[PDB]
């Protein structure tokens, strides 16, 4: 059960590296598959000072841009810093000029580092705010800043928008109250810029008039968008003035629980349905999917009101093992939860479950006062053990009936397997080896299959014990988690949070 | 996965049956352990109907109380009714005579002593019993019933639960609702002067009742060396309905409260005002209680729902063919065993946080600014309309102790037929299972020479009606892994029973 990362090699992930002028050839091990040929590009912070000015927050180091290039069995490896405000004028004034997460500067943050996402023709890096970054997918060059704000009414838009098959792109953002779905199409015949027709097509109210919950990602089917308002709130007293930073904004509310809302997606309308449950945070959505008269909400839990992005400064991240465990002891408790959100609501059935499907334990009590009261089924459930940065075969079964989920393993926060869940049995697959910190699994299909899981899972692994290659890029069958191959390089790389495959 | 039962053979569980007036010998098939001595003793309804008359609910049935025997690897069965006021009147005036739990006699109020539910030991005496300030002296080798004990002669009461927990000096403490808060009964050992233990019943500690007028609904409670618990839940007694009526007409849920946990302080007599808080449930069954440095762990059977789920199980919805059953059973709540963990050492500084620092789960309690504790379980088992239920563990040796091992009955759309192990610690599950094959609470016995936990046996009553076959047996299972070790088979039908005991002789 418990592994122990006495060594402390975990500090690598936060440590900053230097970018690269080109591409650097990495050394294989094992057979990279043939069929495998594109980029898997990822986002992370890459510089946690400027000068002495130290960084204090996970979220705060700039934005660096890294790709793995496979082709015919072959890896390279790449890094960018990409050219934000932030970091331009960091690199020009040789000190921290934005504010960013959690470091006050002595103008809104672009520091992209977070994701990367298609747009048309396009691909932006992206923090939370109302600027996204363009960037050159081949030669991870700095193309432009947008500003989302040219074109919608929203004060900024999450990292993980919603991609349909045809490329068009939904997301989600507070609007200072309420919380607005933006819709990009995607590139037409005409050629110009989809985010030029972005419009919002749906709004979700919020719980207090004065303070929106932050929210980090959103559920698509494809007849529903699915919001849950977790009780993290964003004082808008404080964001709206001023030494403060974003994480100064932050609060529990103690007593509201957590409200899920539904939206029809075609019909562009808010349902009044009431769903309620207890409190926890949210970062990351698994899948989401109708199933008779129901919708199959998976989720990445914390249990808890307390904001999970407090323990997050770099200082904690940094302790050593024992302190690391220690640190993490009151935290709110990991847990992957399935909840089951009735859309056919009788009266005539108050008091009673309305969650009639035959293969779940998840529970919809309706109310006198017409509030459906919510009970999860648990899939995962660890002690301090996450099952976290969650991909599926997303571009297959995003939406839809699925079975399989893939995830990072964090252990007291520290990232140090990969992990492989059946949503169905609750059957879960683990690779992990010694002094090795992964990144979040990314799902790769072969080509032509059928099955679900017929392919492979990319992820980036620091190995900073001494006897070592310090960094690779891991290569499993998605079947098992078996290892297939490895591509070392003889660098640090540091964490990174989310990114994709491009196929080429 | 889904078990179907489309023959309804179920329905002999509901069937009358007639006592016999000495014991059968049981054809046994394995082995019985050598080591196995004395009397299984459970208890169930058995008559079902009184002349053209029914009863209507799975708790109505007229007590039957149950024996087999062990000695020397054979095994006889016998039964007899259970000679209450109930049954007795209802035999001379042929007809209901008193109130049950869900069927209104037709002619102060006479509160039913239909003790069908369980048996205890307390002195030197064995209790049947219901959940009423009625108890049934009665004589374990020979099922005659002794005598009628009034509860309210003794103790402020107004019932008390078929779930007394029995210190391992025979100390009985139990809980009642007191018509409004909740009493703990603490019941001594047998003393020299060799007077009845129940005349010297005392009340030891009382919980508060969250609603003045309502009190909860409880069937169970927690007890460790140093703490009592006690879940109250929203299902409620609305006592200006108690006060053509049954007991079910005086039930109703309440909706907004959730589930409150309470501790007492069992060894200073004091309830401990921590408000701890979570959402709402039945609970019948709690599975064991125990201490880990500063925190209580809890593990629970529980319903996830606020709808009373005594409205699932009247027997015309029991008898129903298989594919109604399971219909009837979609909006019912589901079942889920929870470990909730309570931490006893507050400290404000903590506001806003998770208190459960142990490392081995991911229950939380999480301190609010207004001082309630708001908690959310482990979840050890859950599966779709299967329940965990009926739990018994190595209760002499474990028993308000750190523990690894449960045993329960496998509920399917409330339908008894499989045994079930689970490793509280692991969450592993053995299951035991056989078409058309009706099981009770299995019981367990340890080894005398036990070295582990579940060094042992499990004994359970097994309905079989399948044509070609003996119409029930006694089963026993290995506790190590639940493999069968022996059956004692028998001619004749039983009914269902809900618990009792192994009497070692
Ligand atoms: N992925 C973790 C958080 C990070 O993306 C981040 C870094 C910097 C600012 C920020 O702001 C989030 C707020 C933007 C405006 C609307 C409210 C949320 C969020
Ligand atoms: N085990 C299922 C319920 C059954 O024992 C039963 C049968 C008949 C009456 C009754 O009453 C419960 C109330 C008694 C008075 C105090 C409140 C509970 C309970
Ligand atoms: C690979 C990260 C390891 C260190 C931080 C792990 C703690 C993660 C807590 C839950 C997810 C937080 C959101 C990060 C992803 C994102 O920014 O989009
Ligand atoms: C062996 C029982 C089979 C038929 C009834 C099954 C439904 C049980 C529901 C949960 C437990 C309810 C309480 C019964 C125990 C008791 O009366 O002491
Ligand atoms: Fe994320
Ligand atoms: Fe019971």
């Amino acid at each position: 059960s418990q592994v122990e990362h006495p060594a402390g090699g975990y500090k690598k992930l936060f440590e900053t590296v230097e970018e690269l002028s080109s591409p650097l050839t990495a050394h294989v091990t094992g057979r990279i598959p043939l069929w495998l040929t594109g980029s898997l590009l990822r986002c992370g912070p890459g510089l946690f000072e400027v000068g002495s000015e130290p960084f204090y927050h996970l979220f705060d180091g700039q934005a660096l841009l890294h790709k793995f290039d496979f082709k015919e069995g072959h890896v390279t490896y790449h890094r960018r810093f990409i050219r934000t405000d932030a970091y331009v004028r960091a690199m020009t004034e040789k000190r921290i000029v934005i504010t960013e997460f959690g470091t006050c500067a002595f103008e809104v943050t672009d520091n992209a580092l977070v994701n990367i996402y298609p747009v048309g023709e396009d691909y932006y890096a992206c923090t939370e705010t109302n600027f996204i970054t363009k960037v050159n997918p081949e030669t991870l060059e700095t193309i432009k800043q947008v500003d989302l704000c040219n074109y919608v009414s929203v004060n900024g838009a999450t990292a993980h928008p919603h991609i349909e098959n045809d490329g068009t792109v939904y997301n989600i953002g507070n609007c200072f109250i309420a919380y607005n779905i933006v819709k990009i199409p995607p590139l037409q015949a005409d050629k110009e810029d989809p985010i030029s027709k972005s419009e919002i097509v749906v709004q979700f109210p919020c719980s207090d008039r004065f303070k929106p919950s932050y929210v980090h990602s959103f559920g698509l089917t494809p007849n529903y968008i699915v919001f849950v308002e977790t009780p993290v709130k964003i004082n808008l007293f404080k964001f709206l003035s001023s030494g403060a930073n974003y994480m100064d904004c932050f609060e529990s509310n103690e007593t509201m629980g957590v409200w899920l809302h539904i939206a029809d997606k075609k019909r562009k309308k808010y349902i009044n349905n009431k769903y309620r449950t207890s409190p926890f945070n949210l970062f990351h959505h698994i899948n989401t999917y109708e199933d008779h008269e129901f919708l199959i909400v998976d989720l990445c839990c914390w249990k808890g009101f307390e904001f999970v992005y407090n323990y997050l400064y770099l200082a904690n991240l940094r302790e050593n093992w024992e302190e690391v465990k220690k640190n993490a002891r009151k935290a709110p408790q990991p847990e992957v939860r399935r909840y089951v959100l009735p859309l056919n609501i009788d009266k005539a059935d108050t008091g009673k479950n309305l969650v009639t499907l035959p293969n779940t334990t998840a529970t919809a009590i309706l109310c006198s006062d017409e509030t459906i009261w919510l009970e999860p089924e648990v899939l995962f459930s660890g002690p301090r053990q996450a099952f976290e940065f969650p991909q599926i075969n997303y571009q297959k079964y995003g939406g839809k009936p699925y079975t399989y989920a893939y995830g990072l393993g964090l252990n007291h926060f520290v990232p140090d397997r990969l992990c492989k869940l059946n949503v169905k049995t609750k059957e879960t697959w683990v690779w992990q080896e010694p002094d090795s910190y992964p990144s979040e699994p990314i799902f790769v299909s072969h080509p032509d299959a059928l099955e679900e899981d017929d392919g492979v899972v990319l992820s980036v692994v620091v190995s900073p014990g001494a006897g070592q290659k310090p960094a690779y890029l891991l290569i499993l069958n998605a079947k098992d988690l078996s290892e297939v191959a490895r591509a070392e390089v003889e660098i640090n790389i540091p964490v990174t949070f989310h990114g994709l495959f491009k196929k080429s």
